[PDB]
């Protein structure tokens, strides 16, 4: 009835947005503060009150669903925020078995809500994120060539050494730490060279090649930030010679008007 | 009347604007030539020439607040300068006590006056600053992603380790130490990996965030430099369409003359 309207007035109200912000900062404050070696009781009141705030999260998503069942489920942020208000949900109930505690790793995910609330972020990180996609190709080159070389290295470099480069899961992790350029002199190419006196062969060109899918990368972003000021450009330069094409119509009709007498 | 006469001529005197700089330079020289342990008592002396060059300056900032009253507080270089100098002689009232090592660090900061007496510095550092504003709000995203993590990895390293991680005000430092790429491999993670196995989940998507935004903060000041020298070119091809117009428009007023003839 008017129920339906004081919904209809009171949900969608700014005021109810800004007090759930308040709110949300209130919980990473209060989360905040942890030191571990403390040994005092209150860490069971902060669980105490962590069972507060949960279920008013519950009821604030009870309370945007209600609105809308058809269009809540586009605008893939409230998707993500409710999937982690759910998770945060299923932690209460259970707890995990022993050594498990992947369960507890859960509801420590309910920080990322200050990014998925405040509006301004979410138009600054859609703004981040809009270039990604015609970026995509380079990513996945850079890909292809770790798993080719990834290929290569753990069966060179195998029978022998068999903590940096033995499987495959973790010569992915060496040659990560390898691009980064930290410590792939001192650290990992020295030694090796030791006992394979050739392994500079295989080090020394791949420093090059994906150093150089990087730097073009950052270029790629560089023409895309450039190409939205000379369509502006070009737009202003078609505007102006509009206006001239525009002048001389009118005394080319003259001349046209000064031919019957 | 010819006293204040006297004081603009030599306020705005090309000459004695550089006497301060050569005053500058030389305290910074005499404040640069102290070789640390001394093993000899000319420290006294060297303590006895901090107090002239103090008086120097008390005699400086009376002088320019002579001319001036409203004209110096709408600008935000004298009043930077003012203040140094006003912190370096609440140091010359008070004590260096050995219990509270505060008040040396004042007496060290008149070193920044360098930068703001020169003017060609003071332009060239305004130049600079003119991009940060319109920057901001990368950066303030930057601080909420810190804030974040550092939240989130508090709670999960920080049961062993107590060093670390151990609170956010030194959780805050280690993660600042993993962002710019210095030893986050052979003296952070992998001293993780011995009792956490899945460490690198939490770590290496982190490279993955922040580095993407400081190439793109790069981008923009890379942005802002060619916006201004299109406002050049933008510009003088216009003026040239203005050339273009002016020269036919005369000979279209031939059309409008020689109707009176037909």
């Amino acid at each position: 009835s008017h129920m339906y309207l004081r919904i209809t007035n009171i949900v969608e109200s700014s005021f109810f947005t800004k007090f759930i912000i308040y709110l949300i900062v209130l919980n990473t404050l209060f989360m905040a503060m942890e030191h571990h070696p403390m040994t005092e009781e209150f860490k069971n009141v902060l669980a105490i009150g962590n069972l507060v705030f949960t279920g008013i999260f519950a009821i604030e998503i009870i309370l945007r669903i209600y609105v809308h069942r058809i269009s809540f489920f586009k605008d893939p942020w409230s998707l993500f925020d409710s999937l982690i208000v759910t998770l945060s949900l299923v932690e209460l109930f259970l707890a995990d078995v022993e050594g498990l505690s992947v369960l507890r790793s859960f509801r420590l995910l309910r920080v990322f809500r200050l990014v998925t609330a405040v509006p301004q972020m979410r138009k600054i990180v859609s703004a981040l994120i809009s270039v990604i996609p015609g970026m995509l190709s380079v990513i996945a080159l850079m890909t292809l060539f770790f798993y080719i070389f990834a290929i290569m290295a753990t069966q060179l470099f195998g029978e022998r050494f068999p903590e940096w480069f033995g499987t495959l899961g973790e010569s992915f992790y060496t040659l990560f730490q390898v691009m980064t350029l930290e410590s792939w002199s001192m650290g990992i190419v020295r030694p090796l060279m030791e006992v394979y006196p050739y392994a500079w062969v295989f080090f020394i060109p791949f420093i090059f090649v994906v150093t150089f899918v990087m730097i073009n990368l950052v270029v790629a972003i560089c023409v895309d930030a450039m190409a939205i000021l000379n369509q502006k450009e070009e737009q202003h330069i078609i505007d102006e010679v509009q206006s001239h094409e525009d002048n001389i119509n009118n005394e080319i009709i003259k001349l046209r008007e000064e031919i019957v007498e």
